[PDB]
């Protein structure tokens, strides 16, 4: 179990190139089994995700090879079953679903099991693919997907937005006959990027980014060059690491459309942003951050994602500060550990009010999200003495290296394995 | 108890000129107490609380002189207690509190009386004042306010968003002193319109339209001219007509991007739409609406004032159209008078499910809400035969003279004093 | 001398607000002269000959002020000539003549000299006034006009129609003792403009627009506020602007009814107008125009000020058509010039035949009309590179900054103060 | 002949892609010869020279493809001459010759004649191969050099610092046999980006940058890609151009080390400059500059390219400043021009002595040198009014669409294609 040792504190500085997001990159790689086509997807992260992906995409008769590119031949795809042994891993593989279906009339993907039964994660796929035409099967552990010919265009409601169901409807409609209208679409810049790929490709789509997006049927799918997105949310923590520190940095390779809420936050904090087309820079000109009031939201608000590392701004800014998560409930397990770093907070229901410290102390702190157990990294970056962030292996399945990216900023982090 | 007799169906077109908003037109008439020097308030629409509003002002030494525009000379102001016979009437006048205390350091406003306590309309408003270092005075039916020297500039995190008290908090922070920042803020139009109004004057604010403003006070404000925006719910409403109708308008002395969400909307059901720096026109080309989804959400998103306009809409469109109320619990009385007019809907909590229907048929309605009872002028207008729409003063005070308007686009319409 | 510098090609669309009528604010500004009290002249362009016209009436002992409108005060006239140094730079300065003998009893205009003589400008308002009663003195350097009481309504064959005189005549009768009939009165806009002024005053005047005005003398005009008629020509140059270039526009603050003639020949030639009490829309599509044969005539009639513009619209369009000038002579000397830019034509007499081509070559062009240099400028927007449009004064004393809202449009000119 | 028309004055400011430098991609291109298997060259600007050096590659059987790189196979070439024709439009063909001879034995370049002998351009380069055992003849209109084997290192000493000479001698010892010493050798970034290309490609060279530089020859020369640097004086022109404008820009795709002297200068100058490895951001903050003293002198002190630029900038500073070109006589002939747009300056000897004014005026300006040329320009985009700069093919060839990136930030400028 491969852990951080962070010793600080230590001011982060200098220049960090932004990584594709694994959230784009994931959708488009599925999304890549309509292409005749071959396909170069660029800007790739090296994930654990993209690897199961590229193995499972293998598994049905794709051809794959990588890089910093991920090249696609999926004109001979030609097992139209997911096995468990590759999907088990991972959630997204639910996105094989609809292509197969769309373009082969034939689709299965195992499912990982259990006890708690309605609104499971796969159940809008299901019925947004069945709403389009396509018969379902189920038996417990896989689902099964069939049509007799082609799926075809239907108008959609969605009764709460889902990036999942968004791209699985939207894919699987690009090859369906005629027009789907998918209402309460999810907004991410990711089901954009998805959305932009598919059009790369000859998909007929508009709306996407807005909560409506039309898709018109073509008959089949071409192939292209396509760049996944930045990582705004790496973006996000690397923009707080200076902001957090009295740094200065420069985020390269970044999509400054994509952050507008986080960096109104940002400059409300005492940060000095500027943008460019692929670039943000920070400067706290070396003052703590001022306390901000943020309220988490569907984007384009203030991201879930970028909350635990909010929560650790306010806890070492200047000021009395409150974060309120309205969309997940029980997302503030940092606190509890930042509170064990010295920190000064009061959680009330799906708040925490931030009273901000000047220093932290170092800890041996562990979160299980992502975005908490980065933001604990940080934490231990501008902490006074050793910060030991256990189970490290939850920011490396998102965040490429992240130590390498730091140690460029100036902190002092170590990868310490087994012990 | 005047009420409309509407005969159709018409079809609604033609042009009509949008009324300035009286929710824009009270803060800023209140707020022109804090005006030294004379003040052109134009574009005011001739309604009940206006005048309401004038007698109130006169009342407190305020010149006051009406006609297009609400000419006020406030450098008199010298009777800072706001009277029961004159404020009884009107809500908004606890908007006179807020400018009596920061200009002259003592503010009294009588209150309208309840057996409900806890969020009450003025808690906002006496704690925001409060905040700004007034020292508030309560005993049951009145507010009285004073502040030893000025009021203070302070950095309020409001709970709940609200307009209301957002206006007073603004309006107040002005002539305080120091800084006052306000986060989440309320960013109706009307919130920005009152911002430039006084920044007309003098004061120093910013932000206004976000969730977050700034003002800097400033020792005193003076004099100017200034037009309150257009009334987007009227313009809204009159879209609205002519897009139920198969009709064709021209709505001038609009603002179109105060109407984002509503045009989007209407573009959705069919309409053909362009717009000007002051004017929208619509055109369904005599095509019935397309039914659409719609969710209520805080400006900017869809208005909960357009709701019950939007609601007839999908109940004569094509096809089934969902419209949830998130904003307010049980504003779906027009649903049941819909009902009776032929509609075919069905209410699930706080949405209903409408089923357009290709005509309604005229009835003895009476709703009163005011966007409710204006939608059923609207479905009178397009149902067959004869429509009476009763205790149509709900409409008269807010929309100035809709028959007269309605007439214009062809609507058979006709007010019956008594019976 | 200034020249304007024109690239294209460009798509010329937007909106537009069309000015007040120069040759309808011209004879209100001294009809004005007649007015007891204060009066607002509404929608005055700004140009050479209003400058001029305020100028004079001052030396006269009137009090003006500008901007949108023009505010007179005629109420102290003392000083009763008008002098060469300001007359002789404006034509129209002949227009104080009627006004100072009817209201003041006499009149001075200076004339430049000449040495034609016979049916000169002047003589038919020179005899118009002496068949009013007046008494005419002549000396070559100017015309004095006087009469002790009133003057006194006469039955007046004009020999010639004349707007000029009918304005002088028609002024002057307003103030006479009894009836005045002028027969073949000039029944342009702008007479109707004058006439409806004069009426807005007190006057009694009817049958103006007709070939016959009948004027009851009143003992004394007011004052008031009166708004200046909307540009006709200005508005056809824009709309053929438009046209020509496969664009869509809104003239804004237009008359639609003082231009039919020009409206219909639009419509023959392919576009898409529609119009409102005071705007009109085109909309091309973004097609060519088609030829059209034009005739021009007296007013109502296709107008004369409109054919430089409609013979450049039949140079770039699909087709043949001729435009022929049934009254004027020597009217298409910017066809040579147009011709010039690649454009095929033949002049014949009283007509040019027009072929019309797909594009035209910027080159170096010069028009000394006002119409045909505003037409040359219209083909520098729509031409393959740089046109360039010598001696525009003209236009500037005629059009209020056309550049300004060709630039709103999306031309590309630019304002060359060397020559 | 095409000239430049600008409008100012503008404020320059914004994002510039900096272009690969032209004196390194040519001397790049031609080394291209001796590599036997393929290469990509990335970072080629689309200029002239680029143009006829592809040309007059395929003419010798090498397969090239353009665009953002520059693709060349030099496995099959099979002719050995640049004729006359090919090499009559640029000096830098006589690059063919020493990697023909080097790889194949034998070379020829067409050489255009001149009554003129002595130290003419290419006796260094002549001479240079000479040493490395080429057998040279000569005829008035040619060079051929040839050698039978490989040719031999030798100790070469430069009696003159030649760019060209040094690019034809090291180039052409890698592939001799032993060392070669090139004694006085160029030091310039282009002659370091060309060593580091060979070296790319298996050669081994060292102390490129330096005035000795050694040369260990290999058998062959391999393959690869290989990056041009970015051009330092355009970098220093778009740094000037905000400099002299109270701009703000970024230079993106830069390299700050081979500029040291001109950001210093610039920093002299009052800007507020921030580097990267690979992007230089300046901003005068609205300020304008400080008259600054410049001594040119060899790399890496002040270039001389850079002069022009800055006699621009202490013209329209703040103060007096003198310019002294310490090695090149008759390089301020664009002062005159400057001069005639209302600058203050004396040339005396090699020295303008320039005392800053406040603002420049619009003029009709030439310069026969790139970079005076270019300087020409920035002051028109300064200048009141317009300037219209003459003979701008100079820049053309030089700058990669100056006016592309000019209008990018801010500058409004025309291409005239008549004169
Ligand atoms: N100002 C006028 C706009 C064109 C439509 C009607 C209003
Ligand atoms: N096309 C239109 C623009 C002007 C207002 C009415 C319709
Ligand atoms: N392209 C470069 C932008 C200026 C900052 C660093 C990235
Ligand atoms: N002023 C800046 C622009 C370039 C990136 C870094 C800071």
């Amino acid at each position: 179990m491969d852990k951080f040792r962070v010793q600080g504190p230590t001011r982060l500085q200098g220049e960090v190139t932004i990584s594709g997001a694994k959230n784009a990159a994931l959708p488009i790689l599925f999304a890549a089994l309509l292409a005749e086509e071959p396909v170069e997807i660029q800007n790739v992260p090296k994930l654990k995700d993209i690897d199961t992906t590229m193995k499972l995409l293998t598994q049905l008769g794709t051809k794959v090879e990588r890089n910093g590119s991920v090249w696609i031949d999926a004109s001979n795809v030609n097992n139209f079953s997911a096995p468990y042994d590759l999907v088990k891993t991972m959630r997204a593989s639910i996105w094989a679903l609809g292509p197969l279906v769309a373009r082969f009339g034939q689709g299965q993907v195992s499912l990982p099991g259990g006890c708690a039964i309605g609104a499971r994660p796969v159940d809008l796929h299901i019925f947004g693919l069945e709403k389009l035409g396509a018969e379902i099967k189920l038996e417990e552990g896989y689902v099964k997907a069939s049509v007799n010919g082609r799926l075809k265009g239907a108008h959609i409601v969605m009764d709460k937005v889902s990036v999942g169901a968004t791209v699985t409807i939207m894919s699987a409609a690009t090859l369906a006959e005629g027009t789907t209208i998918i209402e309460n679409a999810a907004r991410e810049p990711e089901i954009v990027d998805t959305a932009n790929f598919l059009v790369a490709l000859g998909a007929k789509i508009s709306g996407q980014g807005t909560d409506r997006i039309t898709i018109e049927g073509v008959e089949r799918l071409g192939g292209g060059v396509y760049r996944v997105l930045p990582d705004r949310i790496e973006t996000g923590t690397f923009l707080v690491a200076a902001a957090i520190s009295g740094g200065k940095i420069v985020c390269r390779n970044a999509q400054p459309d994509t952050l507008d809420a986080v960096l109104a936050k940002l400059r409300e904090a005492g940060a000095d942003i500027e943008t460019g087309e692929d670039w943000i820079s920070l400067d706290m000109h070396g003052k703590r951050p001022k306390a901000v009031t943020v309220r988490t939201a569907p984007h384009p608000a203030f991201p879930t994602d970028m909350q635990a590392q909010f929560t650790l701004l306010n806890l070492v800014a200047e000021g009395t500060g409150v974060i309120t998560e309205t969309i997940f409930e029980n997302r503030f397990m940092h606190v509890p550990e930042l509170i064990r770093m010295g920190a000064h907070a009061e959680i009330e229901s799906n708040t925490v009010i931030c009273h901000g410290v000047e220093k932290l102390s170092g800890a041996q702190v562990m979160a299980t999200d992502l975005r908490a157990s980065a933001s604990l990294v940080l934490a231990g970056c501008i902490a006074e003495g050793t910060t030991v962030v256990d189970r490290i292996y939850h920011i490396d399945r998102g965040y490429e290296r992240i130590e390498d990216k730091l140690r460029a900023l100036g902190a002092n982090i170590e990868r310490v394995k087994g012990e």
